[PDB]
DNA sequence: CCGGTCGACCGG
DNA sequence: CCGGTCGACCGG
């Protein structure tokens, strides 16, 4: 993380801070803004990577080739736009933000990246764990890790901003920052329903994951691959079962 | 429906109207409830505004229990109620807001009967995925319950589309659609797990040809509800499984 | 022509 | 600790 060594200082830039009054989404432009500040030539938005990088290869041109600059299977599959869309790049033509793109912010040097995830969260209240990422997105991500061996070409990071209101405006209260990688992938919650995604609050997730990266992918498999046998069974039992007496 | 027959009125103030930009197409929500509020002053209430309303014609009324009295029907509760601790800490000094879950954006009334409607918004300037449109579980736990206890002319479900796209520094109103849910063919309604199980397309496009009867409707869906989950069962294994198997060693 | 992904919410 | 629900998004 090129973000952690400095984490001490957004968590006090945040602090305290006001936007006007999904929902909290602001906050995340502050963390951007601050980010853009203090490592200007590594944050990212994650077309604005994708423009960079196609605009710096003038004589490439056709998906064909430009996905070949991104030099990674995986990261090609994390990052990488639609094959349309690739194609019709061009300079008068740029990309825009993407509702399900993977990061909010990329930071990288010396060809190592760090998709940054940043998650806001009222504290007003006591609600459910959020979205993290796609437990399947996750699951393909370790898949070709493994058969590219890139285990130390990116890592997967969060950070969790909590805001109060207070009159007509949203304030900072708290923050906190977390790994994937660090935490126990056997202990991810995957959450079916939710677009089988993978869902924590921030603050809670555990970070003494002691293992090399390859076994934190072949164990998150591990997980995937069970979780996704009993959702099966269970679909039965709450779908099926109840309802068979309607037929 | 009670929106049917004024739905040219709706459109009309719609169509082409601007909005400043700042969902981004909420506005447009905002103007169809405001217009209704206007036009069926005494059938239309956000579903909020609705709960209240009951609490507060029962004064004499507190404790979960005999509130949840109140709906007189187990269907209707079910796809209105807020649950235990909030109804019960409900007071006029505690009203209910607004809650990203409610079943309905709209709710309008009238001889006891009632109309679900939820606006679905969509941006045309670009072609994108049918939306999410009601959890195909909430659905079929609602056929149950209409079955159970036999309210089979209580109320509907319908939805109201919205288009717009962004012109400068506003965002205009280009078309507006409108179906009702129990006027298509439920064995055609597409039910997308991942997607939180919601059944999805494009109100559009929608079929509104089902001519049979709702108790009819509600055993059909049921049947379609629980084929699809057993065959979804089968596909997880296949997509989630099977290709995965090669890595657990 | 089928379906995955982002966002973030409480009741039990 | 577990897990549905709303919203609205294009490629494979
Ligand atoms: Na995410
Ligand atoms: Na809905």
């Amino acid at each position: 993380s090129f973000i952690k060594p400095i984490y001490q200082d957004i968590n006090s830039i945040l602090i305290g801070q006001k936007v006007k009054r999904a929902a909290g989404e602001p906050f995340e432009k502050l963390v951007y803004k601050f980010l853009k500040e203090n490592l200007s030539d590594l944050t990212f938005k994650q077309y604005e990577y994708l423009n960079d990088l196609f605009m710096k290869n003038p004589a490439i041109i056709g998906h064909e080739a430009r996905y070949k600059l991104f030099n990674s299977p995986t990261l090609l599959f994390l990052l990488s736009r639609g094959k349309a869309a690739t194609e019709n790049w061009s300079i008068e033509n740029l990309f825009e933000e993407k509702q399900n793109d993977t990061a909010d912010i990329l930071l990288v040097k010396d060809q190592f990246y760090e998709l940054l995830d940043v998650k806001t969260r009222n504290i007003s209240k006591s609600a459910q764990a959020p979205n993290i990422i796609s437990a399947y997105k996750l699951a393909q991500t370790c898949a070709k890790m493994i058969d590219n061996k890139e285990f130390d070409l990116f890592d997967i990071n969060y950070l969790e901003v909590d805001w109060e209101l207070n009159g007509e405006d949203l304030v900072c209260v708290s923050t906190s920052f977390a790994e994937l990688f660090k935490s126990e992938p056997s202990e991810l919650y995957i959450n079916w329903a939710a677009a089988m995604q993978i869902q924590f609050h921030v603050r809670d997730l555990d970070q003494g994951f002691n293992g090399t990266r390859e076994e934190w992918a072949k164990s998150y498999l591990k997980h995937f691959v069970t979780q996704a046998e009993q959702r099966a069974i269970s679909m039965i039992d709450k779908f099926v079962k109840p309802f068979k007496k309607y037929i």
